[PDB]
């Protein structure tokens, strides 16, 4: 039977599951790892022990333990990345759709959900694998990871609690992967690793990291890059958070064994309601537990490791949307709010530099607030805002990932480069949040090929064009068809930086994205920032 | 007879000059001052003592000792600014121009050459006053000053070179023309002040100064103001640079008295000829004596002069050229020469903002660097030196005139602001200089109504409203006719900011002029210097 895999962790069962009008197998939460529980709370995830019989994998597995975003009840805009499955602890599984007939040895993708390391589903809608794997003859794999303090609550020194777990979690699905994806019809030489924002930065997580290099081919990251200010800590930061939890949930601190005692004894929503409560700053678009420059997992400071050529060398594909500030302005920001037009004053602009760019002295406010100041015109609210939804994305998402593509386009062996900025006319965001963090993924994932949900036939036209240039990236390393009508993605080059839009319009080359913002963020204000 | 004039220090007698095919009196070279030789070299001047008979004012004076640009011998464009009489350490003269018939009491301007106070001379073609004396009915003087260490080596503490002593020719000037202008027809009541470059500076220095202000009614800065970073230094740089100036003519350094009493053994030309040896950095736009910050000319720092309202309060009239900086770049920074286009590399560029900001640190340097590059296209020649031609004029002329302009508007009585931009047809210099540091002077003065010039009809009319603009605000305190068809010139306010710009096209209102560069020079630059 075409529904039964037999795999060297043992034999599981999938499901037919129905797909614009035909069908494909899907096995749905298959195991890669023993339950991390009881003591095993933030450890390092074990190997899962293999089982006879046959595994169900009809249905979606649990959600990790997360934090709830209840901003906006029964607004789908924000319910639609909450957990849809109920959560547990008991949450390390992966997801297969398998085209029909099953393939014998074909193009495999697997998938690193995004959530800021505090969050984050394998079984969102928007994630769902099917039509990627229907329409482009892939075996699509989606993983998950623990997050939050349970994936990346960090007390260096100690074998209890090290950090980085979500981040092995992650590892061991993919080490999974290469095991076992040649008994659905993967090619393990063939997988391609890719994810939006702290899936994305995962992703060049394990370009970076030795131990994860050698258990895929390429990768694709969305909105996301490895060495974005949010993704990591040192270990005394880390450190000093976790002993912060500690001291919220009442835990004797004279220890490592005291305090990691004391958090496991806790219900897994006590860690949760006090999470944010340990951020050293008033800050937005910054996250509690994430992973940590542990000289292990990452053997030097990311900046090194970047410079000396430290990382896998290979084909990455990569790229940002046009506002991916605005989220993040929404929650927290004063001025901004879900349904207005959001006009912001100088002042609540000046708050919002501040939230922005926790880690600034006042020069250093000041010099932010100048470069993203139209001086002709300073109390224009519009101006303000998009400014202010500028500065977010591009010190947090844009011009990190350009760091990192410019210090990887030295060693590597081809960069592909897009910035997506086409506006979906289904979203129920408000019109000032522009093309908004993550909501390329749908795109991605081939959401508007279902005429149900109301997408046009552009943006039909556009999700396909981007799933194949993707599906096509992962097979060969080059998103373009061999022999194509189409206009070319050009190849990213240090001497000349091309990129392309990625829209319902007709596709333009451009050079140098967003390079003067860039400058300022990735050369001027750090040198700034070390002198005073 | 109307060339006969008795004045309080004595009878003076002018010539007949034509002018325009008619003609008005012209009385050159009075004294005003004892001639400040043997002993009397740096000290303050003395008034010049009363003489019986008649003083021969039929010829213009001698020009005060200074430097004398060579760099392009035979070339009209540098030589029009040389000395064009004997040079003399006896040159306290003043000038002046009286209509025919003599008027009985009517509007006086006195013109106060530049030359960044070590260079200039009231007896230029280009300051030549018959034209607007003439076209606009007014007395026109224009005066002399001592330029260079004889004007302004500064060892502070001693009586017998205090510094300062060329802006005291300056006022005993002033003071001359305040008490016998009445008898040329002037009205002394009704005195405006006007100079460009260091005359600008040297007008708004006036304005400052306690001493100087009851001497004159209102004032017009060109392309000066006294807060520019050249145009004065402190009581201890005096001080190191008079020392210096000593120590390249072997003089004994042991005391004030042994200095002195050497630097004026020496002929005038020996301390001319070390002159530029004692500027303390590799720098375009500084000049080594120039007036110093002494507690007693200049009460307190200039800033806290212009935060308390420490001024002149009455009407100002002011602006700029739209390339400043050219001249300065052609005089010393590398790439730049007067026969090429002067297309600037990158490594160019970075010499260039290290010659235009010498007072900064590696960061100050790398902040003006991003200010002012386009980093979609930094190779550009023509941007690097267009890029280099305002951060020269932007530092040391238009921001601080704005800065200026904004604090006296404040506590002031009326200002009105222009940017000139009009090159004009005759120009010798090459186009890559734009509009030079200068060449608004001609205009002022009335050249282009001389058709042997070479100057257009359209010149000519700009010509004429320039004039009656400067006459007109002379005489009322605001440049516009009281009921004329022409648009208004509108007044200058904290809250709108407007300027006009003057051209030979329609003339149009604009708004904070260069606010964003001027916000970098004025505000963070300064804040960034202070803080490293
Ligand atoms: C594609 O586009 C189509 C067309 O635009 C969309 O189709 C429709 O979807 C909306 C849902 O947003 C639907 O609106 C409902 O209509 C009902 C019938 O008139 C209303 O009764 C209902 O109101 C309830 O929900 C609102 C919140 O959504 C509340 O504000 C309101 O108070 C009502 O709440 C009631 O709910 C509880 C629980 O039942 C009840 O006990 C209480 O009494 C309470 O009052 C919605 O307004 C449209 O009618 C649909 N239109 C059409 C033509 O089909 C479709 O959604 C789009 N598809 C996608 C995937 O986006
Ligand atoms: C990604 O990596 C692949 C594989 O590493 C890489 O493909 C290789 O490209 C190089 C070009 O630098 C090829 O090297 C050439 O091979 C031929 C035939 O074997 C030689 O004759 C060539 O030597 C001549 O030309 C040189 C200039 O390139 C001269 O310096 C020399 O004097 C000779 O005249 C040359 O060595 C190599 O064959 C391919 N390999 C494969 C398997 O295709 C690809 O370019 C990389 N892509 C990116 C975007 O980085
Ligand atoms: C495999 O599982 C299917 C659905 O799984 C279910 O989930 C658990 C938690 C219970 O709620 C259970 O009642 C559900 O059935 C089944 O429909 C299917 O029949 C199962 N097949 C086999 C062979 O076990
Ligand atoms: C969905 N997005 C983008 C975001 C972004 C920032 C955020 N910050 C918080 C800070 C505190 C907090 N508490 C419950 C204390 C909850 C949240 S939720 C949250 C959600
Ligand atoms: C006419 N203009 C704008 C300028 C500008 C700067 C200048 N710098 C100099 C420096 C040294 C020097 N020496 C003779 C040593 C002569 C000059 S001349 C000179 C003329």
């Amino acid at each position: 039977s075409e529904l039964l895999v037999n795999t060297k962790s043992g034999k599981v069962m999938g499901t037919r599951v129905p797909v614009l009008s035909s069908h494909i197998s899907a096995f749905l939460g298959i195991p890669f790892a023993e339950p991390p529980v009881g003591n095993m709370r933030f450890r390092r995830p074990e190997p899962k022990k293999p089982w006879s019989g046959v595994w169900n994998a009809s249905t979606y597995p649990n959600n990790c333990q997360q934090y709830v975003d209840e901003q906006f009840p029964g607004f789908s805009g924000s319910e639609m990345w909450n957990p849809n499955r109920e959560m547990s602890e008991d949450c390390l599984y992966l997801n297969i759709w398998v085209p029909s007939p099953r393939p014998k040895s074909t193009t495999v993708m697997v998938w690193i959900y995004g959530g800021g390391f505090y969050s984050g589903s394998s079984t969102l809608d928007v994630y769902n694998g099917k039509y990627l794997a229907y329409t482009e003859e892939v075996v699509l794999v989606s993983l998950s990871y623990r997050v939050g303090a349970f994936g990346f609550l960090a007390l260096h020194g100690s074998q209890e609690a090290p950090g980085n777990v979500g981040l092995l979690d992650q590892r061991m699905a993919l080490q999974w992967v290469h095991d076992n994806i040649q008994f659905f019809g993967g090619d393990p030489k063939t997988v391609t690793i890719f994810g939006e924002s702290a899936g994305g930065a995962s992703v060049g997580m394990h370009i970076l990291s030795p131990g994860s290099r050698d258990l895929f081919r390429r990768a694709i990251l969305q909105s996301g890059s490895p060495n974005c200010p949010w993704a990591s800590v040192s270990v005394a930061e880390g450190r000093r958070r976790a002993v912060e939890l500690g001291r919220n949930l009442n835990c004797n601190l004279n220890s490592d064994e005291e305090l990691i005692h004391c958090l496991r004894e806790k219900k897994p929503q006590e860690l949760i309601d006090v999470e944010w409560n340990v951020l050293p700053f008033d800050s937005i678009f910054r996250f509690s537990f994430v992973p940590v420059i542990d000289g292990e997992f990452f053997p030097t400071s990311l900046e090194s490791m970047l410079n000396s050529g430290n990382f896998k060398k290979t084909q990455i594909l990569l790229g940002v949307n046009k506002d991916e500030g605005s989220f993040f302005l929404l929650y927290g920001a004063p001025g901004f709010s879900k349904d207005s037009e959001s006009k912001i004053s100088r002042e609540d602009f000046m708050s919002g530099v501040k939230l922005s760019v926790p880690h600034a002295n006042d020069l250093g406010l000041d010099a932010v607030t100048l470069q993203y100041t139209d001086w002709m015109d300073d109390n224009n609210g519009i101006k303000n805002r998009d400014g202010l939804d500028d500065i977010v994305g591009d010190h947090n998402v844009i011009c990190p990932l350009m760091h990192f593509v410019n210090k990887y386009t030295k060693f590597g062996n081809g960069t592909y480069l897009y910035f997506f900025n086409h506006r979906a006319s289904n979203l129920v965001w408000p019109e000032w949040m522009g093309v908004i963090h993550g909501y390329e993924i749908e795109f991605v994932f081939g959401l508007p090929l279902v005429k149900e949900l109301n997408y046009t036939a552009e943006e039909e036209a556009l999700s396909r064009r981007i799933m194949h240039y993707w599906a096509t990236f992962a097979k060969t390393g080059n998103p373009n068809e061999p022999h194509s009508q189409e206009s070319k993605w050009p190849l990213f080059t240090t001497k000349e930086q091309k990129f392309i839009d990625l829209n319902t319009e007709p596709m333009k080359v451009h050079q140098r994205l967003r390079v003067q913002m860039c400058v300022f963020w990735n050369q001027f204000l750090p040198k700034l920032l070390n002198a005073t």
